[PDB]
């Protein structure tokens, strides 16, 4: 029959207060009280929660028309633009423009991203000086603005930058999002809006400029290296040959930097915030980086492509501090899970936050421990033991784009620096949309090369 249910403290509120103090604890709370799966009322929405890496594999592999992403998901519209991603016409217009962006994630510009990560750094460190300290959180944030933007649109979206503001405008738009958006789609945020139209506006005149240049330097179409997500927007159609719109290219980029950024910044801040806490974890990420660079002076792919202990200390990041807390999609069709049957319109819930913290995965969850991955491999346990990039046909497409933006990151600041961490490491703050440690997050810094 159906799940058990989270008592409801009033009706239609439901369970919000609980929810929303603790998202991640509301899930771990009521796993305990009513099990692997459970409803809640929340803000009108039927939550139905999975809460074990044993019972995922009918989420992750079901269809579009059984588990709609694009029925929960569709509220960020006012962010990327109607008609795009989570609002296209069809899961099948969404897959495809999901792949446009995929398209300009390519090796050969991989090789490329690294000389940006280093370009931006260099250009950060003037700003840093010798020694200092900095918040870990926006110095990330302030990195993958230029990065992201860069890797994403080419080289031509610096000057808006550095000369048109873009940067106060992609915040204008970010902090514009709230979680609470997710239930009430339609909660009016004009600064958001005057923003997302101004970022409009910019991009409608990149891609102007850009088409020019394609006339201009037709070569630079032949180029793989040099080819970007913009480059792609205007040069592909849809399979079934219609063009696409200026609108949707814009949008479909503004999906593109929105998933290349936030995500990312908040994870190497939890990176590196653990790694130079912890002296053992900092040694071991040292020495591989002495290993690898040898006499060169500055990163390239391959390099990265070698630091699999950096990538196990981001990894154990993302189990402890998941950035997108809960995966979600709404039931088309009833559902069959175990014993019970989840009604139609039901939400359905999987939560990377607390797979990380399932003490039947991981032993002592709470500490931050690179070599249970690496050694005891606690994820493998389950197939969906660790899912903080989803799984299945939805599984991120920035993965690796990801992991070469985070781990060159870091690698690159402590070839500068050698910085340690102000205080007790923070708790997650559950206000926004992606989530992110408590602020503040200071470290000091000093220069290793006079
Ligand atoms: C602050 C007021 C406060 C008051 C005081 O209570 N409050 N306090 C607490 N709550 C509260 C807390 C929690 C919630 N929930 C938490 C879960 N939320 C949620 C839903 C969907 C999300 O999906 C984002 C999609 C998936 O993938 C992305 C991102 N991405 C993928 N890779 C890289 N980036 C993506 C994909 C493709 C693209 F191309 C682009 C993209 F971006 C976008 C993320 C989060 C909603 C419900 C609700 C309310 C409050 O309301
Ligand atoms: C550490 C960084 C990141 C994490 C933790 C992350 C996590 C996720 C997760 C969980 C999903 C699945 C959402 C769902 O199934 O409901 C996802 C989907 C996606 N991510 Fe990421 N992501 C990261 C970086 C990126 C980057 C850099 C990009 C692009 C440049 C990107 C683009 C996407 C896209 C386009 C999807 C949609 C796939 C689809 O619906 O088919 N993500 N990511
Ligand atoms: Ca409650
Ligand atoms: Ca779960």
């Amino acid at each position: 029959k159906l799940p058990p249910r989270v008592p409801n403290l009033i009706p239609y509120v439901g369970s919000f207060v609980s929810f929303a103090k603790n998202p991640v604890q509301f899930i771990i709370d009521n796993s305990k009280k009513y099990g692997d799966v459970f409803t809640a009322t929340i803000l009108g929405k039927e939550m139905t929660f999975l809460n074990h890496p044993k019972i995922l594999d009918t989420f992750f592999k079901a269809t579009d028309n059984e588990l709609s992403l694009r029925d929960v998901y569709r509220f960020m519209r006012p962010v990327f633009g109607t008609g795009v991603v989570y609002d296209a016409d069809s899961t099948e217009r969404m897959m495809e423009q999901v792949k446009f962006v995929s398209s300009g994630l390519t090796t050969a510009r991989f090789r490329v991203f690294v000389d940006i990560f280093e370009d931006e750094i260099a250009h950060k460190v003037k700003e840093l000086g010798p020694e200092g300290t900095v918040d870990v959180a926006e110095l990330m944030a302030d990195l993958i603005i230029f990065t992201a933007s860069r890797c994403l649109l080419g080289d031509e979206v610096r000057q808006y930058l550095s000369e048109k503001n873009l940067g106060k405008l992609y915040h204008d738009i970010d902090d514009g999002i709230s979680p609470l958006s997710f239930f009430y789609p339609s909660l009016p945020a004009p600064k958001r809006d005057k923003a997302r139209k101004a970022v409009g506006e910019i991009f409608q005149e990149l891609l102007d400029k850009r088409r020019e240049e394609h006339k201009k330097h037709p070569e630079r179409l032949l180029d793989e290296s040099k080819m970007d997500v913009v480059d792609h927007l205007l040069t592909q159609k849809y399979k079934d040959g219609q063009e696409l719109t200026d609108v949707h290219r814009i949008g479909i980029l503004i999906a593109g930097l929105f998933a290349g950024q936030h995500t990312s910044s908040i994870t190497s801040s939890w990176t590196l915030m653990n790694v130079i806490s912890n002296k053992k974890v900092l040694e071991k990420v040292r020495k591989e980086q002495e290993e690898i660079m040898g006499s060169d002076k500055v990163l390239d792919y391959d390099k990265v492509m070698k630091m699999d202990y950096l990538e196990a200390c981001m990894k154990e990041a993302l189990r402890m501090y998941p950035p997108l807390i809960m995966i979600m999609r709404m039931a088309r069709k009833p559902r069959e899970c175990e014993q019970y049957i989840i009604p139609k319109g039901n939400i359905l819930v999987v939560s990377p936050s607390v797979a990380g913290r399932c003490t039947d995965t991981y032993t002592n969850p709470d500490v931050f421990d690179p070599e249970r991955l690496t050694e005891r491999k606690e994820h493998e346990k389950f197939k969906y033991g660790a899912v903080p990039f989803g799984a299945g046909r939805h599984k991120c497409i920035g993965e690796n784009f990801a992991l070469l933006q985070v781990k060159s990151i870091i690698s690159i600041l402590l070839r500068y620096f050698d910085m340690e961490y102000i205080g007790k490491i923070p708790d997650p703050s559950y206000t926004s949309l992606v989530v992110g440690p408590s602020p503040p997050t200071r470290m000091r810094y000093k220069l290793r090369k006079q």
